[PDB]
């Protein structure tokens, strides 16, 4: 769940094995890499189910997105964020999980 490079102008990315529980000890990363001038919008779809924590926001299981100097996240819980207009052709996503719990993860679609 590392190394993927997405170069088509639309696509779908999910947590490993979605909608089944994601693996424990996940250290996943993904890149969307389109031609300069393209502008990617990210929209979560379907169920969103990332373990949360009572003491800190999204410490150990989380998704985070970066485009240029902009970072969105970390996100977790049972509700996705609203769609993200990245204003970029170059997007980095990472997804972490720890060794406990049994949550189903995430699905997002991207378009440019
Ligand atoms: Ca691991
Ligand atoms: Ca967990």
């Amino acid at each position: 769940c590392s190394g993927n490079l997405f170069t088509q102008r639309t696509g779908t990315i999910t947590s490993p094995d979605y909608p089944n529980p994601y693996p424990k000890s996940s250290e996943c990363s993904y890149t969307i890499d389109l031609e300069e001038g393209f502008m990617v919008t990210l929209q979560f779809e379907d169920i969103f189910d990332i373990e949360d924590h009572p003491e800190v926001p999204c410490p150990y299981d989380y998704i985070k997105i970066k485009a240029g100097s902009k970072v969105w996240g970390p996100f977790c819980g049972e509700k996705s964020p609203e769609p993200i207009s990245t204003q970029s052709h170059s997007i980095q996503i990472l997804f972490r999980s720890d060794n406990s719990g049994e949550n189903r993860g995430w699905r997002l679609s991207y378009r440019a």
